[PDB]
């Protein structure tokens, strides 16, 4: 799995421990190996929610498999629960995008995760 | 909806109230409410189109419904207009990526846009 | 086409003539003519991968079509020895999301390609 945070919120305020945490958490919460999950911050971004250049953030989760209605809402709970605590971003400025990838269209160390045929 | 503009032009190229005027504009031709409208520019990027690395965009337009044939033209005009008059940038350098969301995979204030079932 | 490569390598560490390449071996690849080929790296980002913050990439390639599970496994092999070549990330640090773009969904100079 993938994710990805875009944020105005200001490189200085993203705390030490902020990449481990999310890559332990969405292990847990996806299910899938803590050694697949990349994730990838980026602060100090021109934006704005609602019109408002207040604290917000653009995410987007992919994943093979593991998203769905119920499942995307616990990892929503989950995520902005996170980005309030450590960025200190309100959850109704924060958007994510889930995207459930195929695994052919998925490449990885040479190819991709369809090895079948 | 999430206005996402990632370019070659400089940082200061981009006018003040530009977030702005695309959170106006794009409220306005999706028909959504300007409070639900995100928009994220991204100058100063190491890009090229064609070969050439002229002022040029890559862009992505996310919504739940209001995509489709027809509309993501209307956009295209719109925004290119846009990408033109405010940053120079000819329209056919621009690339537009259009994305109707499911509801179910769109996360927003702890959950998603999926709240029926 | 185009193709976007996000990465924790410094940016100068990303070669003169890296863009050009990306851009002509896409179009080979792709079989769609190099002035179609829109290439963006972006350096210097703040990531990890399993945890771990050596050099890593994550990647995206669009196409209206030339996406699919031959095809796929193909890119894969020339984007990785690209990056692992050019910015020595290993290749099994790297994710390429493919997406297969319907031309309604592609606008370009005032219109859709549909
Ligand atoms: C005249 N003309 C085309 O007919 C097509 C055609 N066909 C072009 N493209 C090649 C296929 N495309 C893609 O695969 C994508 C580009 C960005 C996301 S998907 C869109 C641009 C194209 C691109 C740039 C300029 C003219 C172009």
């Amino acid at each position: 799995p993938m994710f990805i945070v875009n944020t105005n919120v200001p490189r200085a305020s993203v705390p030490d421990g902020f990449l481990s945490e999310l890559t332990q958490q969405l292990a847990q919460a996806t299910g899938k190996p803590p050694q697949y999950i990349a994730v990838h911050v980026v602060p100090d971004q021109l934006m704005a929610f609602g019109g408002s250049s207040e604290p917000c953030a653009l995410c987007s989760l992919h994943s093979i498999g593991k998203i769905g209605g119920a499942q995307n809402r616990s990892y929503s709970k989950l995520l902005c629960g996170l980005l309030a605590e450590r960025l200190r971003i309100s959850p109704d400025r924060v958007y994510i995008n889930y995207y459930d990838m195929n695994a052919a269209n998925v490449g990885w160390n040479n190819s991709t995760f369809a090895l079948e045929h």
